[PDB]
């Protein structure tokens, strides 16, 4: 049996739920103490246990609050979320890609041993809107070791990710006019190697700032693609293969997987 699973057998609405099982608390990181990134809020589970980590990385302009609901959520399913401000609001995506390293460094090495007890930290993970997005991807062909990456309506002038051996899920939202699918998120999908696991996700009438706003789907299939493969836990395949519907009257514009991984 797998030694990750962690939480109940889940369901769709256990899923689409504002709040998973778990009782979730917060740290607090410094800006001058986050080296090599600006600060943030460190969520994890309450009950005590190893989990997955992930580091979450805001867009342009943006700080941690634009994120904080995806992290607080993700945690209350059972791992351990760093929600990151950036050195400056201005950093591009290559930036953002050191940054996240840099958060990712810092729960493991650096937080109180109240987080560090409950990170399992062969098993990592890494998030972001936007540029923070762009600098998922960069990260993730940085770091062949992390078990997943979703970037959330990702923004990079970089459009080849062949490098990328990370299970991965874009994010996209059909009516994104500042990083539009069409020249943003299709295009990386399209360069991941086939060979992968990954998956393209388009939001239904959902703009590039759907991901600031509690959002049903983001946090359903975030959670599910971490747990199957943060987690390895394969009670989450059923919400990936075939996954969402995106058919006329669907659930998504679009989704494409190289299920069955
Ligand atoms: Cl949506
Ligand atoms: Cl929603």
């Amino acid at each position: 049996a797998n030694p990750y699973e962690r939480g109940p057998n889940p369901t769709d609405a256990l899923l689409e739920a504002s709040s998973g099982p778990f009782s979730v608390s917060e740290e607090n990181v410094s800006r001058l103490s986050a080296s090599g990134f600006g600060g943030g809020t460190i969520y994890y589970p309450r009950e005590n246990n190893t989990y997955g980590a992930v580091a979450i990385s805001p867009g342009y302009t943006g700080t941690e609050a634009s994120i904080a609901w995806l992290g607080e959520r993700i945690a209350s399913h059972g791992f351990v979320v760093i929600t990151i401000d950036t050195i400056t609001t201005l950093d591009q995506p290559d930036s953002r890609a050191e940054q996240l390293n840099a958060a990712l460094n810092h729960m493991i090495n650096r937080a109180s041993s109240t987080v560090r007890s409950r990170i399992d930290s062969s098993r990592l993970a890494v998030m972001g809107h936007s540029m923070g997005g762009g600098g998922t991807l960069r990260l993730a062909s940085q770091r062949p070791d992390l078990k997943a990456a979703i970037p959330l309506t990702p923004w990079h002038l970089n459009k080849n990710w062949s490098s990328v051996t990370v299970p991965t899920l874009i994010i996209g939202a059909d009516l994104d006019t500042i990083a539009p699918v069409a020249t943003h998120a299709k295009p990386f999908y399209n360069s991941l190697p086939s060979s992968i696991s990954k998956a393209y996700l388009e939001l239904d009438g959902a703009t590039h700032f759907a991901p600031n706003i509690p959002n049903k789907i983001i946090g359903k299939y975030s959670v599910a693609w971490l747990k199957r493969f943060v987690d390895n836990d394969t009670r989450y395949t059923q919400f990936l293969c075939p996954g969402p519907r995106d058919g006329l009257f669907g659930e998504v514009e679009e989704y494409r997987s190289t299920c069955p991984f």
